[PDB]
């Protein structure tokens, strides 16, 4: 079974509202009339009246919900807010009235209230617009430095990571991640691994070097990063550097890395910087016939998803299932 | 037919002649009989009459020509050549003579002066003693700034690449190479794979960006490394900073890097240094369940190899079929 089917069947025993932003373009839509019509959640447009019914065509949304920046009977302490939090950043007034008739943004600010659980988009902007909105308005989770992305892979005929399925991170954000942002990275991913994917976390900090087997500026990097995220988490199993075959094969990792809490079981990469995440990502999607997930935001406060530049609606249904049980991750 | 055997044919129909210093390893004597027996290459076993032939017993090695560095004709004058080449990195006269009494240090000087075509060893060293040699006698190709390492990979079932099959580098040795050397590594590898793959290279200079669809640092090295490389040399295929999937699949290719000459064809990925190169190489061997060869070496004056020291018998075999493909690319 899908990781994607699993989580959306997860999804519809939960309640929580959805606000999509970008209701000018008809994928939006094909995603919003079938949230509605699972159960998978409930789920916001932001944008005007006369886009909805009219774009689209026919498919039903009286079980959606309809609020426009300049209709919403609370519009007024959201150019309030958003001039509080850009407290320290050149903006006036009738310039947070510029920024915030933008639906991404209305749709933001209502996640930061508790008008709304959560986000999607990226699909018609991109992933240096939507994640300004995320970071300016959202801000990040406590036990989180920053907001990263991640890749669920599902490898096929694979005795490897938690049935084949691994969280590959950061694979999408964060371009130049410092040793203390990696260190970071890799507790976050942790206990968005467990969420997801509901299995024991066991996180490898990968490298061309295995325990010292090679010895650079790189490998230094990774070394140092490893023994941060101990710290910051020692009860998550968690060891570096380990190349990738150390990391999953039990037969090699007992060689290169004897008595590892990690090496020979691996389920969560965690890679130096996004040149290898990236390629490490779509490698697996393409040469392994992965099902992949992602880019899946995390370390945020609350959730808000990117979405690949071009996609599908059936695509869509999959990052709002998901942007709800990430939205189960605090709320007890 | 696999890559291996479509090389050990290959190699038959070529006259070449490889040195084995390590004859005092049975696989090495082992190797060089079958080596002999099939017509694969003519051998150059350098080390002692005496050992070789108490070592052999039933090993018919007759066809092998033995040299003894401690009593060769030529030895003298091997000698004075590494005293030219290292006179001014510290080594006096006295020191080149008790270095070069080496089996494998002579077995390189052979092969730069012209009495054997290449050399494979590795079994009973380590990488780097056997690499030091080769990059300080044998030196490198022209001026390319250096050696790198390289793989040739098959996917299974796969469309991408030349038949599932791809040339990685660096993926083996160079750690941090400079945006120079990313470009030099982009064109030799072209070459190789050419040689050994024997179809029309089509180079992918890898990264998490596609066409500048994110900018920074890494970026920049990307683009400079691929500019430099079409300046080098401009009648090879080779690509700005492209994504996997841009890369091998037509239809990302279709959107991510229209009219490209790479993208959508890719065959040769060069990555930004070792983290990716090795990671890639583990994700496709483990998880796409690719095979792949060697780390082979690439960018030398004549073809120097290292093997694993857990190879078998027959994978020296094949070390020295690769080797004399290798030595084709030389002549006259
Ligand atoms: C424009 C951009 C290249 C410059 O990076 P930046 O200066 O850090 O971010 P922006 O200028 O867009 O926005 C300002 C805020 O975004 C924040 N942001 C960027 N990356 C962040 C991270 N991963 N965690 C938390 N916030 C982050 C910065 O901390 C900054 O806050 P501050 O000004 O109060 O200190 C870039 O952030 C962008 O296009 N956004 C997309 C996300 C991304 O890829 N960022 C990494 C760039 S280094
Ligand atoms: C040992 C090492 C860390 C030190 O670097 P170095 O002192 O510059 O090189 P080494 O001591 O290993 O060997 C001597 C030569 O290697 C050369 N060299 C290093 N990398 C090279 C490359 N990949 N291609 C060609 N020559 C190379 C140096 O120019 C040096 O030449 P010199 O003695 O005439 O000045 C490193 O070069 C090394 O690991 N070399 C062995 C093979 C290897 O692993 N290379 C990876 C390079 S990052
Ligand atoms: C040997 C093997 C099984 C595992 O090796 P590994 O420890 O994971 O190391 P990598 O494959 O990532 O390659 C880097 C290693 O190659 C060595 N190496 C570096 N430069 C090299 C070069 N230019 N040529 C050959 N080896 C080199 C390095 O020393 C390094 O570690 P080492 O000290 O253990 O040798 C691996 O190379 C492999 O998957 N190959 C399978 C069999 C094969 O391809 N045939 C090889 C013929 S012997």
């Amino acid at each position: 079974v899908t990781f994607l089917e699993k989580i959306s069947e997860r999804a519809k025993k939960l309640n929580k509202t959805i606000a999509l932003p970008e209701t000018e373009d008809i994928r939006t839509l094909q995603a919003a009339a079938k949230i509605l019509e699972r159960g998978i959640a409930d789920i916001v447009l932001v944008g005007n009246e006369a886009d909805i019914k009219a774009l689209a065509g026919d498919l039903d949304l009286s079980k959606a919900k309809i609020v426009d920046p300049k209709t919403y009977e609370k519009k007024d302490e959201y150019i309030n807010a958003f001039y509080e939090l850009r407290k320290h950043k050149g903006i006036t007034l009738e310039n947070a009235a510029e920024i915030m008739s933008d639906y991404v943004y209305f749709a933001v600010m209502m996640a930061k209230l508790g008008e709304v659980d959560g986000v999607v988009s990226g699909a018609a902007h991109s992933s240096s617009d939507t994640l300004r909105p995320a970071v300016q308005i959202v801000k990040t989770a406590k036990g989180a430095a920053l907001a990263s992305a991640f890749f669920i892979i599902s490898v096929p005929d694979c005795e490897y990571g938690s049935d084949g399925t691994f969280l590959f991170a950061d694979s999408g954000m964060v371009e130049m991640p410092s040793v203390e942002d990696v260190a970071n990275i890799a507790v976050i991913s942790a206990k968005t691994f467990e969420l997801l994917v509901q299995d024991v976390p066991k996180v490898a900090m990968l490298s061309y070097s295995t325990k010292g087997s090679a010895k650079s500026k790189l490998t230094e990097a990774t070394i140092a990063s490893t023994k941060l995220a101990q710290e910051l988490a020692p009860d998550i199993a968690i060891d570096g550097e380990l190349q990738v075959d150390a990391a999953i094969v039990p037969k090699v990792a007992a060689s290169k890395a004897p008595g590892s809490p990690v090496a020979g079981k691996a389920n969560v990469f965690i890679f130096p910087d996004l040149n290898c995440g990236n390629i490490a990502y779509k490698i697996a999607q393409r040469l392994a016939k992965a099902e992949a997930y992602g880019p899946i935001t995390q370390g945020l406060a609350k959730p808000i998803n990117d979405l690949s530049r071009g996609c599908s609606d059936e695509d869509i249904v999959g990052a709002v299932a998901i942007t709800c049980v990430q939205a189960a991750a605090q709320d007890k």
